[PDB]
């Protein structure tokens, strides 16, 4: 009866989906690891029926390996690449053991009976893919590029030989690039399979950054039980130099290498280089420093000479979601962009002309989908019903719009290579997760999981339940939150307070989507929980989001401190009895909002929170600041520094040591400045974690930590 | 008229002393500093008459500084070396600019308007030194030693080139010679001025240790402000190799370098080097690593030949306090020694033959003062009135001692040169500093400070006493302690406790000496406060303080479980709010009491704590565990982290990341562990701190921290 934190911690009310989903290249069927991780088992998208066991560690011929963490087909489908011993680097950045495992059915009628293959003899591989004819893969190794040619008894040869750790990189980003522009892989077949092309990043010049390592616990570092040691890496902080960055070609045949002559600001950026159906055309994706003027290129992969094909303007800047959605097809390609205000999207000829905008209106285009090239319609995601939901929708060679979602709340879905079926995953505030196969006309074909037993489960206890609110700011905008009260609510009882929130740049947590956390727990225990998404966030257009421009972090603190205000005009909350905390950009949320001036909180948490954005990277800092030299005034009125004297309430601030993304430094460095200043605060510092802060027992005892310091404390 | 903490931490209460003093050649005069650091001034130690200024800085000509740090008298009586711009470096290793000032008189008779001189041109000098005929200085600089001839122009030589950071010093120790002999010079003259002896550490095969450094403040370390920076230097931890060390002497005319043949074992150590009165024989001390064998040396630094003089053994280890208390005369020198259980004095002729055991008794010669060649009489100081106390006692060369010391508490004496007077500094916890001049029967000659002023400011405020006490634990063993009750106390009403300890082998903090302290105030809120010293404590012989050896820690918790037991049992206190803390060891101590087995605390705070010893330094930790490999279930069952699933109460761990003593390490690996057990506890970590924990509010903020911590969790 009682939510127990323990259950959440561990995950016991996570609901049931299926992982590993990877739709085959037929467009009929799709594949899924089984729970163990010892097969991959093919699947009817229109029926859901199992068709075989296509892999099996049990039943594949010379399979050292137990178990598998992923895979991938190759274009045509006749063999996969398996990932082992999955050692992940960054946020998408990892090593793995591949295999390459043929797909041939055997005299008994089954494709399980293979010879599995090493992708490579030497060690662990980084972002493997196929060339379009699924002969050849390509990989990096040790900062270099390597190919295997797989009609050539997977005969490997290097690409390039100048990979140097924390110097240059040859195909994979380096630390800020991958997390700020959001990918692991700059590496490219040509369309005819004659082709390779790559950015190659020189960090020489960047600066380095260290932090030591202990021994610790889950995992132990066994060698550092009697000395420490550290981790070094290259990480530009707001305003110093990023990496050199320089698009080249490797001609397969010839093995000759070309640069192309690629015309970009000597500290421009190139987010991505991408392919495109066009043999001779390889995408080249730009933005100056200010990230304004987003300036698409085509390259020739042989003569180096390219083409400016199409510049994307902001007024602000351009947001990295953009460079994914921009496909490639025969004679056309994609784009998402906020040029009028909103995300939409718009179909561009391969000659650089628009051809037409597909989405308008006052809602933003989620995820590009696909052009079926069938029938000419486009397959998008969008909040057009709300800020506060997502919808599968399709738009007809003629311009007609049909909603695919049958249910309201958050769909996402995950369509057949040939658009013809999609598997969707379904929640909502009451709605756990319910799978279910969909056909193009967005009628459900079969329900694959609808998590009832989880449904019976929650319901022998007393779960606190969310609902959504609005209200106005006293200078008239109206935001989105949410409210999760506590059993035997009553107006004529007095409750404490505690916010929610994330607030970062096009960020969104007020959503009509299923889930169970701290935040629940302490509803629980009798505390009326709130999060409300402030002046900033995304969903609302650009218009919203933007206007913290050159001086973020000001505007949402005041949001807060309105949500504050709100609440305590309600008879039922106790005004000195409201609490704040958030993660990340939520932590430093909480130090601005409780140094805002306007003495509303009691209480705060912050957890791996930035303090100074000059102590935070370039790509991300910049896009919303620019550098420290041309910004100063704006660096100093949303530095947590400038205005720390005014910190009301009792503070607790969190941060892992081991912290690659928001150092460590961060805490450090405003610790001190409390102290300095007078200031009482709690401390909480976690050996060996990043921004993540986990491992073994440690999130149960962090969020116990802060059970503890808001019981205490409010 | 209440305590506050403010004056406290910033030292109001700090009683007046005198700075400086130093017996002259004559055996009648001293010298010392003016209270403001301007003025060195000579005083009659028969009658405390002012003689004359000797040095002024608004006399001297050419002397371009305010103030002044310390000063040295030659031997000659002709020259001051005055030091300037003292910059610490670890804790008795420091850098400042030295001044050479003439003591000629002028005609009209006085010392005071002499032109100053610069004793180097170069940068700031380390340890310097005097020659017995007062004609050269050498010091020690960038690891080397340099030569300074003050006949000859002041022209200095550079004794050693090959002196090299964290490689090779001369002349002075490395960190943990330094730290754990407790010593900052090993640089010697010969008694007919013409050899230097000196010990070479090669620290060059010690590991390495670093730790982070930010910018902070208080100082702002302005480079790190955006990219922070490390501190490294040479740490050996328990069971790693120390320095290799061995003697050499420079002939100052031949400038000939020789290295005396020593027989030391290879992991050795040689904790002083010290000529005598001989010119062909140098002293030098050395210990086996397991330091239980003490075995002197006499070098002759011409030939290289040494002969073993001395063997003392012990059955645990050999203190440093025997070390500067082993004095040279002609055919004669003293040493003390615990070979019978209790600290004494030991009288042996310059051929190595022991004559006679001076003092006997149940009790510890703490200091050997001097022996008087005038009339064979012996002057030294002891705890033979109580451990709690020290008295200065003289035995006459028929063997008849007396007590010189007037009154009872602690009493520190400074000799004349002739032994004929002292000047004495008396303590006892109703006494803040009482100085008087002494003959040498004890006779108070003129009292010359006695802090009235400072008696008068106190009674008017509200000031909670000590008083001594002891108690009889359940094994028998009767301990020490003192008992601050708050100024309101009345057995009717029960009280909270705040138990403080240190608790170190072989220290005391029960003692009969007067201070003002972070546990006055917290009586003055109204809190019982108590310190206990348990077994392994000094001041009461070998078999007490010893017992510990090898399994450190265990003991020495039982006996604060037994404190709180007792204490819980008095009518006055409730046993439900009892609490500990302490600082170093105190704060290993904290750890290992809250974590002993039996539930008697309620809250406690470990400050800058080990947590396991083999995180600690060699000398310290050998001393009394020997290494990891030879002890493992030793430095198990004293690990704070074996019985940290006994922690019992709310914890709150304080550590100075920049500690160079005891690592920041220990807290991160101890806080992980607590957290894999699921423990709560609260973190205080302070930027750039280090042992000492202190840099502008930094000191007030973590004694309000404390304060507070307390206050919340009773």
């Amino acid at each position: 009866k009682a939510l127990d934190l323990k259950d959440i911690t561990s995950g016991r009310f996570r609901p049931e989906n299926i992982q590993g989903v990877i739709p085959m290249p037929d467009g009929e069927h799709y594949t899924q690891m089984s729970a163990d991780g010892t097969q991959i088992i093919k699947y009817s998208f229109r029926t859901g029926e199992k068709v075989e066991v296509i892999f099996d560690v049990n039943q594949a011929r010379e399979c050292d390996f137990k178990n598998f963490d992923s895979y991938q087909f190759s274009p045509d489908g006749d063999k996969l690449l398996i990932a082992t011993r999955t050692t992940p680097i960054y946020r998408h950045s990892y090593t793995a053991v591949h295999y390459i495992y043929p797909l041939k059915r055997n005299d008994k009628g089954v494709t399980t009976n293979n010879i599995i293959e090493r992708l490579s003899d030497g060690g662990p591989q980084q972002v493997p893919v196929f060339s379009p004819d699924g002969t050849m893969i390509a990989f990096v190794r040790d900062n270099n590029i390597f190919l295997v040619k797989l009609l050539y008894g997977n005969s490997e040869s290097q690409v390039t030989e100048d990979g140097k750790q924390n110097s240059v990189l040859n195909g994979i980003p380096d630390w800020v690039y991958e997390e700020e522009f959001g990918f692991n892989r700059a590496l490219e077949f040509s369309a005819d399979n004659t082709m390779i092309a790559f950015i190659r990043f020189d960090e020489s010049e960047v600066p380095s950054y260290s932090f030591p390592m202990f021994a610790g616990e889950a995992p132990q570092i066994t060698p550092l039980k009697d000395y420490p040691g550290e981790y070094t890496y290259k990480y530009p902080k707001a305003g110093y130099p990023n990496s050199k960055v320089e698009v080249r070609t490797y001609d397969i045949k010839s093995h000759v290498t070309r640069t192309m002559k690629l015309p970009i600001d000597a500290d421009g950026y190139i987010p991505r280089i991408r392919f495109t159906k066009d043999a001779s055309k390889l995408a080249v994706m730009t933005l100056n420093r200010h990230q304004d003027r987003f300036d698409l290129y085509f390259a020739d992969p042989r003569s180096t000479l390219c083409k400016l094909v199409l510049r994307d303007e902001s007024p602000y800047y351009i947001k990295e979601n953009v460079f994914d959605n921009i496909k490639f097809y025969p004679e056309t390609f994609s784009l998402l962009s906020e040029r009028d205000g909103f995300s939409h999207l718009y179909w561009y000829s391969m000659g650089g002309n628009l051809i037409k905008k597909v989405t308008n209106g006052k809602y933003e285009v989620k995820d590009f989908l696909g052009y079926d090239e069938a029938d000419g319609s486009f397959y998008y995601t969008s909040n057009e019903e709300s800020p506060l939901r997502k919808a599968v929708y399709k738009i007809d060679k003629k311009g007609k719009k049909l909603k695919l979602s049958q249910r309201e709340g958050t769909n996402t879905p995950l369509f057949s290579q040939s658009m013809k079926y999609y598997m969707n995953k379904f929640s909502n505030l009451d709605t756990p997760m319910l799978v279910t196969l969909n056909d193009n006309t967005g009628k459900t074909l079969k329900t694959l999981i609808n998590n009832d037993q989880l449904k019976q489960t929650l319901s022998g206890y007393a779960i606190p339940q969310k609902e959504f609110f609005t209200f106005q700011t006293t200078d008239g905008v109206t935001l989105n939150g949410w409210m999760m009260k506590p059993a035997n609510f009553s107006t004529s009882k007095k409750y404490p307070v505690l916010m929610y929130q994330y607030s970062g740049p096009g960020s969104q947590q007020v959503l009509d989507t299923w889930g169970i956390s701290w935040e629940t727990y302490m509803a629980s225990l009798g505390y009326i929980v709130v999060c409300v998404d402030g002046r900033g966030t995304g969903g609302r257009g650009e218009a919203f989001e933007k206007c913290t421009y050159l001086k973020i972090g000001v505007k949402e603190a005041k949001d807060q401190v309105e949500t504050a205000l709100y609440l305590g005009k309600q008879p039922y909350v106790d005004k000195d009895r409201i609490g704040i905390w958030g993660w990340s950009y939520g932590g430093y949320m909480t130090l601005m909002s409780m140094s805002e001036g306007t003495p509303v909180f009691k209480a705060g948490v912050a957890v791996a929170a930035p303090t100074d954005w000059r102590f935070y990277d370039t790509i991300y800092t910049e896009r919303f600041m620019r550098t420290p030299k041309e910004n100063a005034e704006g660096y100093k009125e949303s530095s947590a520094f400038t205005r720390a004297d005014k910190l009301h309430g009792n503070l607790l601030l969190v941060h892992g040591m081991a912290d690659d993304n928001v150092h460590f430094q961060n805490c450090a460095e405003y610790a001190e400045h409390l102290v300095q200043l007078g200031k009482q605060f709690d401390m909480q510092v976690y050996t060996n974690r990043n921004h993540g802060i986990y491992g073994g027992n440690t999130r149960q005892h962090l969020y116990t930590r802060l059970t503890n310091f808001f019981l205490n404390n409010l």
